[PDB]
């Protein structure tokens, strides 16, 4: 059930001989996830800088181990990667610089945790401690592997979670340092929701991020391992879904609606450039009072075909920047929002937008056939909310022109074959995004950019 160590994995594969494959089998105490990935990426900077291009291939091996003893259990997953350049074999990976340059080949400890399920007799209730997968269904608050203590309670009528998390390391042979935004940042979070009618859920969610770190002092040189800000930030959200992320729905329509208020304060570092160097000049504090919304509707046209629409907006700008929404930093923004077994990036495989000073309109269609195939075609159009503010993270490394709201448009295609089928144990997927920059990117930029993957995944 939901406590299974692979429950949140997007692949949704089931190894041969496992208890999930045949309930008469004993739970596996070990297994191996094998992934071969090709990536083509051109050009992440839209042709405004050297590099930014990938055409490369890699293998990623993830052995895992599991033990169970009454109410106690424990889990480890490691990772070994070898690739022809530094490609993305992990949709959850740390974004990347002395101590932050990935190697083409590396080892990592991905998960390591102990779990106690004995506080209540519900097997949907358990407490997990260690580096662990945290995920909620939208992917927009948490979808990551992180050191945490997290309590889950999942039953028919009531779901609830509460946890604390903090990065202390990447646990990787190549990344020696944390990203500055992660260093000394503690997260606490929880949620509670109820299935008020069958397949309809309403809930509230909270997340708090607190920075204990400090900013560089005036006159000190500032480099890429230094923070740009320290924050005490709270996200408070309402969320309603009707089979929003359920690829097996029988309802004719599915939907999601969420609204999130972001409050708190940030201390923003200021800098100046002095002879090929960046020098701290001070800092400025200010309130954040920002808002985000994400809405979607999916038509289940028949057992195979689905289509739908989405709108999302993260506020931007405002008085002294108070309306600049931002996400938690634990999100993936990947979800099953097209109604298939495959997860898709909600704001484009190429653009990979964070909901921050961003408005997006989305159209999609999908097709699936039992547990054997699925395919999705997604269109997005993106605009800034405030044309004099930056946006947040994205898969595009290029300057925005002041005063231009047209970020661009994107077309994505995801196509998947599942192999042994009752429950597949392997898959091959094409996942690609084509991004057409709009006027906010300005002259001298490429007319289109793409990011495309082929992934072959086998679980043993
Ligand atoms: C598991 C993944 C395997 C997938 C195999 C797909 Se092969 C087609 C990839 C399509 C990539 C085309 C880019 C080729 C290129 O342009 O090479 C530079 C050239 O000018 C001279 O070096
Ligand atoms: C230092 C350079 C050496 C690397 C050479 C190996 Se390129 C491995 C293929 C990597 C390209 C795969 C990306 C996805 C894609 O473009 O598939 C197109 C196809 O499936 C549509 O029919
Ligand atoms: C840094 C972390 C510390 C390293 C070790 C923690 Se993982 C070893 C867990 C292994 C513990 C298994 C034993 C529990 C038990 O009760 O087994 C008896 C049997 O009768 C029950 O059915
Ligand atoms: C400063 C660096 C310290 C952090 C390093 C993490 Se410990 C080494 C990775 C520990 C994770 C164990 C799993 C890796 C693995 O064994 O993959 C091998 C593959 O050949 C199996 O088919
Ligand atoms: C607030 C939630 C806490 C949950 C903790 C549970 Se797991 C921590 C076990 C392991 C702790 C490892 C510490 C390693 C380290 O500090 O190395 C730094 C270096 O890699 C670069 O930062
Ligand atoms: C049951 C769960 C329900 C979740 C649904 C939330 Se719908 C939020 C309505 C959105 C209303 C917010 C108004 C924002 C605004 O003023 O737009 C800026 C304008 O000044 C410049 O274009
Ligand atoms: C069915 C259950 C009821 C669901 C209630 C959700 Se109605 C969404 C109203 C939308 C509210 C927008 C608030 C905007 C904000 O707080 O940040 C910007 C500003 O305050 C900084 O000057
Ligand atoms: C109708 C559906 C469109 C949806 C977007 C799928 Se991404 C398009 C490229 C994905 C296909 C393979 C990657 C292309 C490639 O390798 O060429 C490199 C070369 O063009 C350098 O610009
Ligand atoms: C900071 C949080 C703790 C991290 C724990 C890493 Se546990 C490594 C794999 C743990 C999975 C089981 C370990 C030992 C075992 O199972 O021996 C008993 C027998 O084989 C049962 O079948
Ligand atoms: C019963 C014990 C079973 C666990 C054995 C698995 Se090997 C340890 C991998 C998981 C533990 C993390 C290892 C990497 C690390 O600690 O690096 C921190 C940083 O480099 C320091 O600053
Ligand atoms: C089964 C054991 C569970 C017991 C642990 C309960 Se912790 C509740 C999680 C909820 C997370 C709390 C967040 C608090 C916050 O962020 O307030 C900041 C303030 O508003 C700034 O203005
Ligand atoms: C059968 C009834 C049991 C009642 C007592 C059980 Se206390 C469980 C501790 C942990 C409960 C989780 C708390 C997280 C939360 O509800 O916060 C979300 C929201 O944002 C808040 O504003
Ligand atoms: C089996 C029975 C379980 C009963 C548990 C009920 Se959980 C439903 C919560 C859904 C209630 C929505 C409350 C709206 C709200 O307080 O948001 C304010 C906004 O976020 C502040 O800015
Ligand atoms: C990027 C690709 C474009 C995405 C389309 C966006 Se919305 C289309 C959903 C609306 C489609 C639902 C209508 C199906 C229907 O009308 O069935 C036939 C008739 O009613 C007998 O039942
Ligand atoms: C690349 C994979 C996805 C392709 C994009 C699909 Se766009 C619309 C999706 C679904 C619409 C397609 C037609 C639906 C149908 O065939 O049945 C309609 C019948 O009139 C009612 O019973
Ligand atoms: C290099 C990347 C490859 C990624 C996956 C390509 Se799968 C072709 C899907 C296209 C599926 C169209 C029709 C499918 C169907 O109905 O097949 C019945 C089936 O054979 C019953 O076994
Ligand atoms: C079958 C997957 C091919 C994996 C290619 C990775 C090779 C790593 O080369 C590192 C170069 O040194
Ligand atoms: C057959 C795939 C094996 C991949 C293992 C990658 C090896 C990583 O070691 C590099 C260590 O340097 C740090
Ligand atoms: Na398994
Ligand atoms: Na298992
Ligand atoms: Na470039
Ligand atoms: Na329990
Ligand atoms: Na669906």
């Amino acid at each position: 059930g939901s406590s299974h160590h692979h429950h949140h994995h997007s692949s949704g594969l089931v190894p041969r001989g496992s208890h999930m494959a045949n309930s008469g089998e004993a739970p596996k105490n070990f297994g191996l996830d094998v992934k071969i990935t090709g990536e083509s990426e051109n050009d992440r900077d839209l042709g405004t800088a050297p590099g930014g291009t990938l055409n490369d291939i890699g293998i990623d091996l993830r052995p895992w181990a599991f033990g169970q003893w009454g109410d106690w259990s424990a889990y480890f997953m490691g990772q070994a990667v070898a690739a022809t350049d530094t490609i993305e074999t992990d949709t959850l990976q740390s974004d990347t610089n002395d101590g932050r340059e990935p190697d083409k080949s590396y080892l990592a400890a991905r998960e390591f945790w102990v779990d106690y399920a004995g506080l209540t007799a519900y097997p949907g209730e358990h407490l997990r401690f260690g580096r662990q997968r945290l995920r909620e269904d939208s992917g927009q608050w948490q979808d990551t592997n992180i050191e945490a203590l997290n309590w889950s309670f999942e039953t028919t009528l009531l779901n609830a979670h509460a946890g604390v998390a903090q990065r202390f390391s990447e646990y990787r042979t190549d990344l020696d340092e944390l990203a500055p935004e992660d260093k000394d940042r503690t997260h606490v979070f929880g949620d509670i929701s109820t299935q008020w009618a069958p397949h309809h859920r309403i809930g509230v969610r909270i997340h708090h991020a607190d920075d204990s770190g400090h900013l560089r002092r005036p006159g000190e040189e500032v480099d890429n391992l230094d923070k740009t800000y320290t924050g005490q930030l709270t996200w408070l959200g309402i969320e309603a879904t009707g089979d929003a992320y359920n690829y097996r729905s029988s309802m004719p329509l599915n939907y999601w609606a969420s609204a999130t208020w972001l409050t708190g304060d940030r201390d923003n570092l200021t800098t100046t450039t002095v002879d090929d160097r960046r020098i701290a000049t001070g800092k400025q504090s200010g309130d954040v009072n920002a808002f985000g919304v994400d809405l979607g509707l999916r038509w289940n046209i028949d057992e195979q075909w689905k289509a739908g629409v989405g709108y999302a907006r993260g506020s931007g700008g405002g008085k002294d920047g108070e309306e600049q929404f931002q996400q938690t930093g634990l999100e993936s923004n990947r979800s099953n929002f097209t109604g298939t077994r495959s997860r898709v990036h909600r704001f484009g495989e190429a653009f990979r937008g964070e909901l921050s000073n961003l408005q997006a309109a989305t159209l999609f269609g999908s097709w699936q056939l039992r547990e054997d195939y699925d395919a999705s075609l997604v269109y997005h159009k993106f605009w800034r909310v405030d044309d004099d503010s930056d946006i947040g993270t994205s898969g595009i490394n290029a300057a925005l022109q002041p005063g231009e709201k047209d970020i661009g448009q994107e077309l994505d295609l995801v196509v998947t074959k599942y192999f042994k089928v009752d429950e597949p144990s392997a898959l091959i997927r094409f996942r690609g995004g084509l991004f057409k920059p709009g006027d906010a990117y300005g002259p001298g930029t490429d007319s289109t950019m793409h990011r495309a993957f082929v992934d072959f995944i086998w679980r043993f």
